[PDB]
């Protein structure tokens, strides 16, 4: 698990998503779809966006950015007693949306990338260890209910 001091540095990294969150959430979609284009296809309501002006330009991507980056949020702040939060999104997301574990490890990639775009010089190694320990035990618990459901 996470240190005390590495669930600090987490949230207190969170603190600048929370500042924009529609923006951290636009950009970190916007990354993920440009970067594996295979993801889009798995969205039947972004599947219209052919370029990254139209995905820049749509409302409802930046809709669906505040709403998986609340989620997201909301499990970081249990500092990893989110069996409650992260069951029902591993559910949906392997029946559901039928999303490959690789897709979350691009997402979570896309997340540190963004960080440090909108944040150059403002995501410190310490900051990027605390949030990459976060994002992989959030991707390993996952991984754990995917695994439960036979999925791949
Ligand atoms: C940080 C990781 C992620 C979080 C927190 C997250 C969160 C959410 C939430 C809260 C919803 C709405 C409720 C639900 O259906 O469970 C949702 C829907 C959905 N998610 Fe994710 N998600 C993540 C990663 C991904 C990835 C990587 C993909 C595909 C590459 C994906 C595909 C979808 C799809 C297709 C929907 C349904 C969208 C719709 O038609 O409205 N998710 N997600
Ligand atoms: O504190 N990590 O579960
Ligand atoms: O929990 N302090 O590393
Ligand atoms: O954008 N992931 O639902
Ligand atoms: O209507 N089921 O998303």
């Amino acid at each position: 698990g996470l240190s005390d001091g590495e669930w600090q540095q987490v949230l207190n990294v969170w603190g600048k998503v929370e500042a924009d969150i529609a923006g951290h959430g636009q950009e970190v979609l916007i990354r993920l779809f440009t970067g594996h284009p295979e993801t889009l296809e798995k969205f039947d309501k972004f599947k219209h966006l052919k370029t990254e002006a139209e995905m820049k330009a749509s409302e409802d991507l930046k809709k669906h950015g505040t709403v998986v980056l609340t989620a997201l949020g909301g499990i970081l702040k249990k500092k990893g007693h989110h069996e409650a939060e992260l069951k029902p999104l591993a559910q949906s997301h392997a029946t559901k949306h039928k999303i490959p574990i690789k897709y979350l490890e691009f997402i979570s990639d896309a997340i540190i990338h963004v960080l440090h775009s909108k944040h150059p010089g403002d995501f410190g190694a310490d900051a990027q260890g605390a949030m990459t320990k976060a994002l992989e035990l959030f991707r390993n618990d996952i991984a754990a209910k995917y695994k439960e459901l036979g999925f791949q």
